[PDB]
């Protein structure tokens, strides 16, 4: 399962471990499906969250360093992104939509908004090639580059820190860049652990998103 | 993969996730089989664990309490176990071997300190018994009952976590119960995963017992 | 502050760090007293939990080690344990008292519940000091020892993993006797964050025990 | 104790729980000098970490924002950060100094690397004003400017952790301008608990700037 977010982005699911029984059995220690399923609702309404730490994903995902920033505070979570020390990193940048303003009244159109960001990330892009095509360390001349590069990383994450992720980022009050991944991450849970899902869904979900 | 320890207890690979190269791809974030087994080796002998975090696997484990209490103590890592509160706890017991006090002077032969311990173990599983049919609560009925009893638990671990594991408990300072589920541990470690536990050994791996 | 718990545990905080103005300022990255209380109430409505993170507590328990085990669950904290490898274990039990089964017919008398336990702890010390007395290792020796045992630790805890603690162990679910416990840390919390403490009662708390 | 670093950054400590003698209570689970000290030693020569945890800092630290990316990967810490969805950034910005490059034949003077720096953050700075005048989001303006821009931000650390975080960041492979964060971080460390930084100096630390 791989899905397109924003103009170059992706989230891509790399490996699982575990299903909807993962949690039944963990929870039961154990050596039918009305059964299993009427254990994970009651698990969902009653708080009984640890039995869903034993599924576990692993995403490969592509997004923009300020994204990045905001879904690397949850540690609960293992990490491992492209560096900047160690690679030349290529010229790719998130640049929003005319669609992504709407609502706000501005007094330049959206397309010149558009248009000023594309250029203030080319002109950086220029600088920071400059700086290392003239011997420039990577780590130092990369520091010149904007928060909307795109970088990848791998993500592995528990069920339960997942629904955690989804809690707060799939939610009217995360960056509106963050929820398009949150949507995309709960779409692949969803299609893995469909008992859990909509059992979360229907007890255990904070957020204003998801249906 | 399923090996006894002790008496009557066992550890059991219930799921994994990923393998050496689960490692190697994170490492990368990947889009030779020297080349992979050299970076393996390179991030072992350099202190570069995170890559190890995208391995995951469930254990079932059959334990006394004494050795569970110990194994607990492993914050990084998931557990669901067994309730003294919720079912009514069968009667099985650690029951030393009488080699277990090899290299210890006993003032009583080492049958008769075995047949002092399941005297005790029997007295207090009947006063239990006695109690629970008298109409006490489960949870209450259960404080009488020793710490060698038998629990049960599911573990879910990541490789990185498994390897802070086995150098503490495979090791002569752990102690020699725990010690023997740390073997079975890195036995089912290096079965599923070679080139990460080879590297583990020949670099990082801080104990006295694996080889 | 000390509080006994229990017929013979207690807990004791041994030192803070922060009170209700180390969030305020956490969450502002600060270089009237009005306004830092809406603060804390609107972060505690909300969900904001992290400022939280940076009050933190130290105390010192003794407890039942069937207490421990269900305390010593909650991984987001810091704990250092006395060891029954390594010194020779205090003839120290919880007795329940006999209101301990009031709501419960029994067919024997409360009285005599409260006799068989006695009885039993003290034949397995008996057999302990037998064992240890005749030179076998502490570590095993302890094994015939049963659950209501105490043992004592340090827990060093944030506010925000603390108001996770009683969220699920200051209710009714929880075991009578650690409810007991997160009472005396619940009135300690109170004592020291005042502002949170109400903050949190009034919005986020899940329990049902404090009021 | 602030303490200045790089242009115009800082580390300051804001607050502290605890001192060596907390290791070493916590370790004794205690209701002399020589003795203490010997402790101390003895528990960071053999691996003994969890009662260091019983030590805590709170820091204040104003960094630029590719620092902040590789610090806030410590996942074992409490971190609150400034927003650019709810502030407007200010314009402050690290600029290396022309030694920075000391070492590398460049061919371009390290002079003009430096203004050739200082050039694209002022136009970065300048459309990110321009943007926001224009009714911009804040969110969606603050993804031109660069990653050199300061941040700043509240750390709750144990000294395990921080442990942790000096043998990494305090070490040659670390990028140079973080290991600048770490020595002052050291420094703050060694003036609270000189016991345990003596000791970890001599028998744990794995890096090899501090001495
Ligand atoms: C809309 C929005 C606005 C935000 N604005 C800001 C901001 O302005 N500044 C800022 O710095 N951050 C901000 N954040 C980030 C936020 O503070 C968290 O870092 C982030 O939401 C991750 O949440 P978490 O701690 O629950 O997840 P994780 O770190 O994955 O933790 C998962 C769970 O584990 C527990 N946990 C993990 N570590 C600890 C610990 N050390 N102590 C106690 N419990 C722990 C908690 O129960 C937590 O819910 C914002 C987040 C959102 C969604
Ligand atoms: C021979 C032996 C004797 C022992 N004797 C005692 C004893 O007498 N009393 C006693 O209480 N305990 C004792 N222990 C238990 C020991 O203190 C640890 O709880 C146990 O070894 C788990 O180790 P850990 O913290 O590394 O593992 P985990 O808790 O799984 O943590 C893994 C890693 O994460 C990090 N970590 C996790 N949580 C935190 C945190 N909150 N702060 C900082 N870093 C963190 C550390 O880097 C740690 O190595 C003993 C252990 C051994 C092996
Ligand atoms: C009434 C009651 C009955 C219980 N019955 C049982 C039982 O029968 N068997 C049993 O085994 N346990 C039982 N438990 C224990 C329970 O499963 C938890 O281990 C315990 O409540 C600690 O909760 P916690 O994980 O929230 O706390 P902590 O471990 O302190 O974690 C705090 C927060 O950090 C996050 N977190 C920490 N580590 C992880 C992780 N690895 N992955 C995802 N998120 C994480 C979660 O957000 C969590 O809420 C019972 C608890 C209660 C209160
Ligand atoms: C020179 C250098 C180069 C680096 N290059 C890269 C890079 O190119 N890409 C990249 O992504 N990262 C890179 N890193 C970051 C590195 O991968 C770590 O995220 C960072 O060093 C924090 O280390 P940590 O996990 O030990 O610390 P923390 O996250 O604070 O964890 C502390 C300890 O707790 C344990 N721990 C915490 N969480 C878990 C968990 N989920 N599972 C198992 N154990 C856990 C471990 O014992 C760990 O040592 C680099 C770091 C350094 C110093
Ligand atoms: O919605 C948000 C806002 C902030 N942050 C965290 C990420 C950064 O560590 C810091 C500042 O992020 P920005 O507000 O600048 O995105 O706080 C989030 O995780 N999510
Ligand atoms: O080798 C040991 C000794 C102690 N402990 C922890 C487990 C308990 O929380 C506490 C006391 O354990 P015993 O020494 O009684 O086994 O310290 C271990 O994890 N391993
Ligand atoms: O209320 C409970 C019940 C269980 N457990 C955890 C503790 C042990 O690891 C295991 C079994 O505990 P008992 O039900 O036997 O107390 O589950 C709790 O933490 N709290
Ligand atoms: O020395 C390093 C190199 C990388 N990273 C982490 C931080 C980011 O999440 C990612 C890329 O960082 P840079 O190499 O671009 O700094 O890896 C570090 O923590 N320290
Ligand atoms: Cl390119
Ligand atoms: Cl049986
Ligand atoms: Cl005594
Ligand atoms: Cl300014």
């Amino acid at each position: 399962m791989k899905i397109d977010i924003l103009d170059k982005g992706f989230v891509e699911l790399v490996d699982v471990m575990g299903n909807d029984l993962s949690a039944v059995r963990a929870a039961r220690v154990s050596f039918d499906e009305e059964r299993d399923r009427h254990l994970i609702e009651y698990l969902m309404k009653h708080g009984h969250e640890t039995p869903f730490e034993h599924i576990v994903f692993t995403f490969h995902v592509k997004a923009p360093i300020f994204v990045a920033r905001q879904w690397f505070r949850h540690r609960i979570a293992s990490y491992n992104e492209l560096s900047g020390r160690y690679s030349k990193l290529s010229y790719e940048f998130y640049i929003p939509s005319p669609e992504r303003l709407e609502g706000y009244k501005t007094t330049i159109p959206p397309e010149r908004v558009t248009e000023k960001i594309s250029e203030i990330v080319d002109k950086a892009y220029r600088t920071y090639l400059e700086l290392i095509e003239s011997g420039v360390p990577r780590e130092v001349a990369r520091i010149v580059l904007p928060l909307n590069l795109y970088t990848r990383f791998f993500w592995t994450v528990n069920a339960r820190s997942l629904m955690n992720f989804l809690n707060l980022r799939a939610d009217s009050h995360a960056q509106w860049e963050i929820q398009q991944y949150a949507l995309a991450i709960a779409r692949i849970f969803k299609e893995k652990c469909p008992w859990t899902f909509e059992a979360f869904l229907k007890y255990a979900y904070k957020g204003d998103i998801l249906k």
